[PDB]
C-alpha cells in the first residue's frame, strides 16, 4: 500500500534541530517547477561555515509503497541535512553540487563517446533503483535534475518527493502511461531514463511538439527513428526502454536486467557504488 509521509522535521543524525535563523541567503543557485533553489551558508555549529543549498516550499510528501529520510541516502543522491517549518513554510536544507548539471558539462566538450554518456546512466540506474527498492517512484526526472559533484560523479537534485511550491510537468521526458494518466511506476522511471540516454547520445529530443499537447500525441502515437550511428547494444537497450506499455518496458522486473545488458558489459557496479569508477569529465 501507497503511504505517503509528509516531511516536517529532520535533523541529521548528531546535529541539532536547526531554523531559518542559523543560515545565511547568499545567492539563487537555480530555479526549478517548484520554485527557487538557494545557496545559503550555515552561521552556527559544527558546520557553521557550510554551503548547503536550500528548496523553500509550501509543503511536501513522500509517498511510499509500504527513517525513510535516512535509508534514501546514496552515493549518488543529493542528502537532506534539514527540514523544518515556520511561518507556513518549509524549508529544504541539502548538499551543495558545485558541478553543474550534467547536459551544460557535456556541451563544454567538442564531442563524446557512448561510453562518457554510459558512465552517467550507469549512476543513474544505480541511484533510481535505490529509490525504487524503497518504494520510492522519482516521477519527475530530467536533465535539470541530474547534477555532477566537485569530481563529476552523479548526483539527483531530489529523491521521489511530492511537492507545492509556495508562491501560489515536463511532457518531454512522461511515458505514455502518465500522459494517458495510469500513474508514475517505476518502469515510468525507466522510460525517462530512455528519453535521457536518446538525447544525451542524438542531442535530440525524441518527441516534441508546438505545444504540450501535440508533445503528447508525439509521445502516445508518433513513429520515431532509430539513430543508426549508435552501437548494437545502445539501439538495443534503447528498445527495450522504449517499450509504450510498461511491465514489457525493461526495468520493470528490478534493475537487474538493465545491469546485465550488454550496452554495461564493461561497468563493474561495485566499483561504481563505491565511486571508484573516474568521471569523463573533471567540472
Ligand atoms: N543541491 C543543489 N545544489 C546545487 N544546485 C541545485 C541543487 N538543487 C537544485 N539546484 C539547482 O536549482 C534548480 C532547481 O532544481 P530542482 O531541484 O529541480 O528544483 P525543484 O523545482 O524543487 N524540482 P522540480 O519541480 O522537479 O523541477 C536546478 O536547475 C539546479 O541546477
Amino acid at each position: 500500500v501507497v503511504k505517503e509521509i509528509p516531511i516536517t522535521h529532520h535533523v541529521k543524525e548528531g546535529y541539532e534541530k536547526a531554523d531559518p535563523a542559523q543560515f545565511e541567503l547568499l545567492k539563487v543557485l537555480g530555479q526549478g517547477s517548484f520554485g527557487k533553489v538557494f545557496l545559503v551558508r550555515k552561521k552556527t555549529g559544527p558546520d557553521a561555515g557550510q554551503l548547503y543549498a536550500m528548496k523553500v516550499l509550501k509543503k511536501a510528501s513522500l509517498k511510499v509503497r509500504d527513517d525513510i529520510l535516512v535509508e534514501v541516502n546514496h552515493p549518488f543522491i543529493v542528502k537532506l541535512h534539514y527540514a523544518f517549518q515556520t511561518e507556513g513554510k518549509l524549508y529544504l536544507i541539502l548538499d551543495f553540487l558545485r558541478g553543474g548539471d550534467v547536459f551544460t558539462r557535456l556541451s563544454k566538450e567538442v564531442l563524446f563517446t557512448e561510453e562518457d554518456v554510459k558512465f552517467y546512466l550507469a549512476e543513474l540506474a544505480l541511484a533510481l533503483d535505490h529509490l525504487h527498492q524503497l518504494g520510492i517512484v522519482y516521477r519527475d526526472l530530467k536533465p535539470e535534475n541530474i547534477l555532477l559533484d566537485e569530481i563529476g560523479h552523479i548526483k539527483l537534485t531530489d529523491f521521489g518527493l511530492s511537492k507545492e511550491s509556495v508562491d501560489q510537468g515536463t511532457v518531454e521526458y512522461m511515458a505514455p502511461e502518465v500522459v494517458n494518466r495510469r500513474g508514475h511506476s517505476q518502469s515510468a522511471d525507466w522510460w525517462s531514463y530512455g528519453v535521457l540516454m536518446f538525447e544525451m547520445l542524438t542531442g535530440t529530443l525524441p518527441f516534441q511538439g508546438k505545444d504540450r499537447n501535440e508533445t503528447m500525441n508525439m509521445i502516445l502515437k508518433a513513429k520515431l527513428g532509430m539513430p543508426q550511428f549508435l552501437s548494437a547494444e545502445a539501439q538495443s537497450l534503447l528498445r527495450m526502454l522504449f517499450k509504450r506499455n510498461p511491465a514489457n518496458r525493461l526495468g520493470s522486473e528490478g534493475v537487474e536486467e538493465i545491469k546485465r545488458h550488454l550496452f554495461f558489459a564493461n561497468i563493474d557496479w561495485d566499483k561504481l557504488y563505491k565511486r571508484e569508477v573516474q568521471p569523463p569529465f573533471k567540472p
